[PDB]
């Protein structure tokens, strides 16, 4: 009876990490100063190469994407504190922290303020010394989200998500995706109970992962499972969609209102 009961959803909550947003960094913006962004880009992964560091990952994948080669690296080091260097064509460059850059007395342009207000995880790409691009990075939502939300508010339902991220990524994401509200820094433990101060409201759906999430699935009127796929079954959640495709909620709601069995 919970596709029935789903006609009924006034809000739904969206868990964030691997829901709404790809559960994995990558590039968000790349800027240069007084150089180009994709001779930035090409040299900031060119150093990234070797580095097993998930922004470093995810800055050579970028890189991958938009089909630059690297570059042999001369003279290359890693320094644990700051981050990795090495000459690339009879310049010094390096890619490093705001950790390091902070640690130096290196000045950071104005602009990159707007990027931490995003809450991207920013990397500085110095040339001779001086600071010559940042590259920022965020766990980026998914292409099909705005649609999801979009279609739920369309019908009426008021769109929210939680998260163990801070406030600073989440209103990122609420912002970009126009959510009705959203709550920030919720620990594995504490997102049944803000279910439950919607649910004083609200008839309210759930949206997540059917382990990680099972509490608050379980507190929910509708505890929707997704991303399941078709190899393990998810059995304690109302509903489950095999696919990762947040739109699918909104598709359940308007069958469910056309409909009764």
């Amino acid at each position: 009876q919970a596709f029935e009961r789903a006609k009924d959803l006034q809000a739904v909550i969206f868990d964030k990490t691997g829901t709404l947003t790809e559960g994995r960094f990558g590039v968000t913006d790349i800027v240069g100063f007084n150089h180009s962004e994709d001779e930035l880009l090409q040299i900031a992964a060119s150093l990234e190469a070797r580095s097993e560091h998930p922004i470093a990952a995810a800055i050579v994948e970028e890189a991958e994407k938009r089909g630059f080669g690297l570059t042999e690296v001369e003279e290359f080091r890693a320094i644990p504190g700051k981050g990795v260097e090495g000459i690339v064509n009879g310049r010094r460059y390096m890619v490093v922290s705001p950790g390091y850059i902070r640690e130096l007395g290196i000045k950071t342009d104005e602009s990159v303020e707007k990027l931490k207000q995003q809450g991207k995880t920013v990397v500085f790409i110095l040339k001779n010394g001086e600071v010559s691009g940042v590259i920022a990075l965020a766990d980026r939502i998914r292409p099909e989200s705005r649609e999801a939300i979009s279609k739920l508010k369309a019908i009426g339902i008021k769109c929210m998500m939680l998260t163990g991220d801070n406030r600073f990524v989440a209103k990122w994401v609420a912002e970009e995706l126009g959510l009705d509200d959203y709550f920030a820094e919720v620990l594995p433990h504490e997102k049944a109970e803000k279910v439950k101060e919607v649910q004083q409201k609200y008839v309210t759906a759930m949206v997540g992962d059917g382990v990680n999430d099972a509490p608050a699935l379980a507190q929910a009127d509708v505890g929707i499972a997704i991303g399941a796929g078709t190899d393990v079954a998810v059995e304690t959640a109302d509903i489950v969609l095999v696919r990762n495709d947040p739109r699918d909620v909104a598709a359940i709601v308007e069958l469910s209102r056309k409909t009764y069995s």
